[PDB]
């Protein structure tokens, strides 16, 4: 039910290093480290375990792109990435320079993709996150989304990847254009986390579920709440956002997660 | 799973007008009903579906005093109660005097608890929350207070009230001396919304769960958050903390149990 199995830090993956932000896509039109740098820094210091890292749209060469995004983190931070691209050549270039074991954002149950990434992610030890989608479109119901997830752990199995290895995203859309999905999306992730032993792990892209929406904070950190009471791992979020962070850490400690203490707020973030 | 099957508002048992707190028990000492009036409205403003009525340590007649909060009470809003005693004959001199259906809270799943508040409920057509608990003490496990809930039901149904009457509460207790059971709790809630149809109703008396602990108000809307998610019905709550509220708004509105617009947080309220 809904006592969970594990104990795992829920996984909190920044967001912020992606150039559809007009600051990242600006540094990286003027090959300008600082903004980068200090995102890194800023995401780090309030607790990310890893970071996004999307090129954004750019007319130049991807591959440069993350090549460049990856060293100028990983110089000064010492977390790893979760290289976030559309395309294989982009998210290759970023693990051949990565220290560390990376996260690839991600393949869909797409035949062809799974084909390139999974062999991807086991040839560098990455982890990968599997999106529940195909070319059909966008699935629309938990069991929908649901067939898709169990796709994707037959194929990762097949590779040899292991569930510990394996983030299903079951694809969270915004309440404001697509309110009936969101309660899909939990159920989604309370049957991920049946369908193997050792589970498949499941992530969200959190801020997704507020675009063009009021008061995002409200709604990113009521979703994330619940998404962690269904069984969520791990989310890419806004780590800068304390209000959601403040959340997360009360909600692992209300699922006895870790034991509490009257500093668990700031424990969250160390851990 | 975790779609809910109904989409019934949420109840909001507004919390404040018990003996517990000083300005309450020093109105009841004086028979001075402006605090009370003045908290009744307060909480009706707010959005409040009941008002609990609880009396606090008297040495006075809790006959009496039940009585005068009560008409007191509905003298100046047009809701409900939520009658709040460890005192059978309290709660049923407050059922005599009530304006339309009111609530017993509570029943214990003592036998002797069960006999005499059960024909009360069915007698007043008086909702009824029953406690996951009994004199062998506070249950430990999910398990444990599911076994309570079960008998509760079986009792409820013996005595011919209807699912949708009865309101099992499975016993919060606060996250710093008794951090294990939040997640039992949430559990139950999960396990009780399956033992009938149509299901028992859950209620929780939420603040319980941050009782001497720091940052109340972010404990009890996250856990507010969780519950709702494991199909919690309704709360004794603090209705005058708008951020709690506006976090069951939040949540029930990606439950998908009310239709999304930009103005939800006062639409919930209204509801």
């Amino acid at each position: 039910g809904l006592v969970p199995r594990g104990s795992h830090m829920f996984i909190m993956i920044g967001e912020r290093i992606n150039g559809m932000f007009k600051d990242i896509r600006e540094a990286i039109l003027n090959k300008d480290p600082r903004p980068i740098q200090e995102w890194a820094r800023r995401q780090a210091e309030k607790g990310a375990h890893y970071l996004d890292v999307n090129t954004g749209p750019t007319a130049d060469d991807p591959v440069r792109v993350m090549e460049w995004l990856v060293k100028t983190i990983q110089e000064v931070v010492d977390l790893p990435c979760c290289l976030d691209s559309t395309n294989p050549d982009a998210i290759e270039a970023g693990l051949k320079v990565h220290r560390g074991h990376a996260m690839i954002n991600s393949t869909s149950a797409d035949q062809w993709k799974m084909d390139i990434f999974f062999p991807m992610a086991k040839k560098y030890e990455a982890a990968i996150i599997g999106l529940t989608m195909n070319e059909k479109g966008v699935p629309k119901d938990a069991n929908d989304r649901s067939q898709l997830a169990m796709e994707l752990v037959a194929n990762a199995d097949a590779h040899g990847i292991p569930m510990t290895e394996l983030y299903i995203d079951p694809l969270i859309l915004p309440v404001n254009v697509a309110q009936e999905h969101a309660v899909e999306v939990l159920e989604t992730i309370r049957q991920i986390k049946l369908m193997a032993n050792p589970a498949p792990r499941t992530v969200l892209g959190l801020s997704n579920v507020s675009q063009k929406c009021p008061d995002r904070p409200l709604i990113n950190r009521t979703y994330l709440v619940m998404a962690m009471t269904a069984g969520l791992d791990a989310a890419i979020m806004d780590v800068d956002d304390d209000a959601l962070v403040d959340a997360a850490a009360t909600a692992h400690i209300l699922l006895n997660k870790e034991i509490y203490c009257d500093s668990y707020l700031k424990t969250f973030r160390q851990k």
